[PDB]
């Protein structure tokens, strides 16, 4: 479709254009205030902060450049702050700013006060599938651009899509996203959500995203993952044998649509044939859907998230606050130089 065509044309010059030409340095700390810490990690947490100028808010993603060091995420830290800064889609979180000081790396980006679909999900059981295909078709809409650009997203799960004020979709996290324009080697992401091909140490390219979106599929349409097992080791098992169980009452067309989804081989895999995307788009259990109102955020969402203004935290979760502690000293300035 010579739109589609030209839209993604479009956007891959500019997207390179801001690649080629990273922004730097864009903000620091001070201009900020800190309100409350919203998630952690091993190397870092996130934080909504208010701009002291502006009074806007801002998830602030802060990491400790030692604890990246130390975990072997220097590479996917750069990846990260440099994708962000060069995309622009619908249903990817905005990058406000970015610095670093003497301790961590910083990522302002847009907050999202509806909370991770994770949270929506657990609470509401399963979503019906009408609810789960206007996700899903976000998900296929955002790959399909950033497939387009080389880019493979690697974290695919449900607590990396906020919900935003109108109901949709903001993929978050973009820790293990990386422009590949071949394979590439790397594990990481989330064990249920693994394609075979990442357990098995092979090279893999964006097929793995897709297998990923029928795991995402699966589970907000049933409400728990498909190869779901108590230890790692056991899903893995479950991945490779790639046998799968549907409840029945999924219909026919969403088995249909998850089985060419989660096809262990990948070179059978929807969205990695030679019709690309448009296996996925053309599907019979996508039939109903708008794809271009989708994309122009024209179709009424599901439901829209419960809370009271762009500050409220009450769809997040209560951690330790800890201190953002600056080391006197700088660290670490040599592999973070790019950043
Ligand atoms: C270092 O730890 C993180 O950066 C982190 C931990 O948990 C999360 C979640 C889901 O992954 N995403 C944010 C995105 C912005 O709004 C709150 C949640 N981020």
């Amino acid at each position: 479709q010579e739109s589609v065509k030209e839209f993604l044309a479009k956007a891959k010059e500019e997207f390179l254009k801001k690649w080629e030409s990273p922004s730097q340095n864009t903000a620091q700390l001070d201009h900020f205030d800190r309100i409350k810490t919203l998630g952690t990690g091993s190397f870092g947490r996130v934080m909504l902060v208010k701009h002291k100028e502006t009074g806007n808010h801002y998830a602030m993603k802060i990491l400790d450049k030692q604890k990246v060091v130390k975990l072997k995420q220097i590479e996917h830290t750069l990846n990260e702050k440099r994708i962000l800064q060069a995309v622009n889609f619908p249903f990817l979180v905005k990058l406000e700013f970015s610095f670093k000081d003497n301790s961590n790396l910083y990522m302002v980006m847009e907050y999202v006060p509806g909370g991770e679909m994770f949270s929506h999900l657990r609470r509401i059981g399963r979503f019906s599938e009408p609810h789960a295909r206007f996700y899903a078709a976000q998900i296929v809409l955002t790959f399909e651009y950033l497939h387009s650009l080389d880019l493979i997203y690697r974290d695919l799960k449900p607590e990396n899509l906020l919900i935003d004020q109108q109901g949709y979709i903001q993929v978050t996290d973009f820790g293990f996203a990386k422009r590949v324009k071949g394979r590439t080697w790397t594990l990481c992401g989330t064990p249920e959500y693994l394609a075979p091909e990442i357990i098995l140490s092979k090279g893999y390219n964006k097929a793995v995203d897709w297998w990923a979106l029928g795991v995402l599929i699966y589970e907000m349409a049933a409400g728990y993952p498909p190869f779901f097992a108590d230890q790692p080791i056991q899903i893995y098992e479950k991945i490779v044998s790639g046998k799968v169980r549907f409840p029945s009452h999924f219909s026919s067309d969403l088995k249909d649509l998850l089985r060419n989804l989660l096809q262990v081989d990948l070179t059978k895999r929807f969205g990695n044939l030679k019709n690309g995307v448009n296996d996925i788009k053309n599907h019979k259990w996508f039939a109903t859907t708008d794809w271009i109102a989708i994309y122009q955020r024209k179709v009424e969402a599901p439901f829209i998230p419960k809370f009271k203004g762009p500050g409220d935290t009450s769809n997040f979760d209560d951690y330790e606050e800890e201190e953002i502690r600056v080391s006197i000293n700088e660290k670490c300035g040599k592999e973070f130089t790019e950043f």
